[PDB]
């Protein structure tokens, strides 16, 4: 899994 | 973003 | 799955 | 399961 | 914000 | 589990 | 910021 | 930012 | 498990 | 696992 | 900051 | 910055 | 197990 | 496992 | 500052 | 700063 | 185990 | 193992 | 300063 | 600085 942002 | 997961 | 925005 | 908001 | 869980 | 927020 | 576990 | 776990 | 933060 | 950010 | 443990 | 970790 | 901060 | 900052 | 043990 | 530990 | 501070 | 800084 | 110990 | 232990 991968959670991404800025 | 993004999230991703199964 | 993926949920994707900005 | 995902749960995402700003 | 993301909260991902299963 | 992932719970990510700024 | 982020917390991980499971 | 990305948290990456599985 | 990791909790980061600022 | 790994989790980055600024 | 991280506070890592399992 | 980083933590990985297994 | 770790624990950073400044 | 490595945690790194500035 | 960094603390680290098992 | 970095701290790597196993 | 190691502890660091200035 | 090893913890380094400035 | 540090302190190291098993 | 520098702390190095196994």
């Amino acid at each position: 899994a991968a959670d991404t942002w800025e």
